[PDB]
């Protein structure tokens, strides 16, 4: 299958990355510790429940297992567990997993577009870590739900569930759907200039507004920052399982586009059409996600790629900025790990607030840097 041609911008003023100091072991260790203190405080706050997708005045509310974001909370627990092996974390995370299995068994509030986000960082995660058979059972059931239930750039993250099911079961139909859906996404939800786009917001037969579908990005002519990041991370995750060199070129296109539209402090505004002086809020969650994506792609990028070293310094630059300028410093119940994201600009939700996926990808980025991390995805 082929990926359409896209414009790959060269990376502008690469020295803005190359002259940064790499993050040291001590720096990352301390950012991890600071995050974990907040996490342990939050465990007492949430109990066996979950954070809301985003915070309210930088304090999460507490909710049950019925959003698209619940898995990111469990993912934080597993990530922390990767770091200090505290059985308390795994005890609570496993409770979450049991809740996820109940949720899939009863089809409570399930939308196919979110099955990967829900089940990967929670259930697949535990399976990777200790082989738990209930975590595996929950995962495969989610995968099966996604299969029958089977276009947005987000899906690049969601199909990883399907690659996992293929590996676990040897059933090629999981992989055929994953592969087809990758190419459908790349060719229809990425513009020829490498910017992420949106698929139909309206019924293609009647023009009726689609229920539950939110406007992504400032406008039809702009570039939603988190959408761009879903591509930057989703591509290399998919490349692991596909080995199509075109995917690397597409990653370069989408990544360079992102990097070229970063502001002074290298942390993306919520939409890439905005930079310093706009007065628009940042979306740190987009930046944390891009860091994980670049880190992943760098495992596979050839040593002879003239931009490989720039990408390394770029991700260190962005992560440093998140740690130094955007990470939470007030250790009180309900505070996020990372400040200044935006959930849904157009609906006024989670604008300049912490969000749970932002917290998850920030912690994942730290763990990625600190240890040879075996992917949940
Ligand atoms: C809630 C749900 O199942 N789907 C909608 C949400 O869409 C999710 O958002 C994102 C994202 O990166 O922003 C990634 C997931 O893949 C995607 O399903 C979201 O748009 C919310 C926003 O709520 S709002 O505040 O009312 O705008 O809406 C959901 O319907």
């Amino acid at each position: 299958m082929k990926i359409k041609p896209v414009k790959v911008e060269s990376i502008e003023n690469p020295k803005r990355f190359l002259n940064s100091r790499l993050l040291t072991k001590i720096e990352v260790e301390e950012a991890i510790e600071k995050a974990l203190k907040q996490l342990y405080i939050n465990i007492d706050y949430f109990g066996e429940e979950y954070p809301t997708p985003a915070t309210f005045n930088n304090i999460y509310k507490v909710m049950d297992n019925t959003e698209w974001t619940n898995g990111f909370w469990t993912g934080c627990l597993w990530l922390a567990y990767e770091y200090n092996q505290d059985k308390k974390l795994k005890n609570i995370a496993h409770k979450n997993v049991l809740s996820f299995l109940n949720r899939i068994n009863n089809r409570i509030a399930l939308d196919h577009h979110d099955l990967g986000f829900l089940y990967t960082p929670s259930c697949t995660a535990e399976y990777r870590i200790n082989g738990d058979v209930k975590a595996l059972e929950a995962t495969i059931k989610a995968a099966d739900k996604l299969m029958e239930r089977y276009l947005i750039i987000n899906c690049l993250l969601n199909i990883q569930l399907l690659f996992f099911a293929y590996e676990q079961t040897g059933d090629e139909k999981y992989r055929q759907v994953a592969v087809n859906h990758f190419y459908a996404s790349a060719n229809n939800v990425v513009r020829d200039d490498s910017s992420a786009f949106h698929t139909f917001y309206f019924d293609p037969e009647t023009g009726e507004p689609l229920k539950g579908v939110t406007r992504q990005g400032y406008s039809d002519e702009s570039s939603w920052a988190r959408g761009q990041a879903w591509g930057i991370y989703g591509i290399p995750l998919s490349y692991r399982k596909m080995k199509d060199y075109q995917q690397i070129i597409l990653f370069k296109g989408m990544t360079n586009y992102f990097l070229n539209r970063l502001p002074e402090d290298k942390v993306s505004y919520w939409d890439l059409i905005f930079t310093d002086g706009s007065g628009q809020p940042r979306d740190t969650s987009a930046t944390a996600t891009a860091v994980c994506g670049i880190h992943e792609m760098l495992k596979y990028l050839p040593e002879v790629d003239p931009d490989k070293e720039t990408y390394k310094y770029a991700m260190h630059t962005m992560l440093r900025s998140l740690i130094e300028q955007y990470s939470n410093n007030e250790l009180i119940a309900g505070r996020p790990l990372l400040l200044h994201g935006v959930y849904s600009w157009h609906s006024g939700k989670g604008v300049d607030e912490g969000n749970i996926w932002g917290d998850y990808y920030y912690l994942e980025a730290l763990i990625r840097f600190y240890k040879d991390w075996e992917l949940y995805w």
